[PDB]
């Protein structure tokens, strides 16, 4: 509104028409995509590797799994979820409560629950790499 900034390059009005395709001319993406991993930028908290993220089939925004953390960390994490197979047919999906951003979900895909594949939207989310030069999170100083 009031502009024509955001009407070229929308943000949270991209991203949920992003919620269902992928695109050609994909510039960015049409190079390499390195390891990392990914965190709010609503709360405070880092929670998904790009370790697990969907390579060599088609690079998008999936992650098999929520990398990163077990068993004692489902209380740590402040992650929540919530599951719905009402429509006849089992869906599963996920929120962090920190940020109370819910942008993780895990669908099938005909077969057995071993078939899933886990989205999750980048609407609030934020990223850091795995190599140097990019990567640079503690100090290299002396006195
Ligand atoms: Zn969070």
């Amino acid at each position: 509104m009031a502009d024509w900034q955001k009407k070229l390059t929308p943000e949270q009005f991209y991203v949920t028409r992003e919620k269902g395709t992928e695109a050609p001319f994909s510039g960015m993406y049409l190079n390499n995509k390195e390891t990392g991993m990914y965190h709010c930028v609503c709360c405070d908290s880092p929670l998904f590797s790009s370790e697990k993220k969907y390579c060599s089939g088609t690079g998008w925004p999936s992650f098999s799994e929520a990398y990163g953390s077990k068993g004692s960390d489902e209380s740590h994490t402040g992650i929540l979820r919530r599951l719905d197979t009402s429509l006849g047919c089992p869906r599963m999906e996920v929120v962090c409560k920190q940020c109370e951003a819910h942008l993780g979900h895990v669908f099938p895909d005909g077969p057995k629950p071993t078939g899933q594949r886990f989205c999750i939207n980048s609407v609030a989310l934020k990223f850091k790499p795995s190599k140097p030069a990019a990567a640079l999170e503690h100090h290299h100083h002396h006195h």
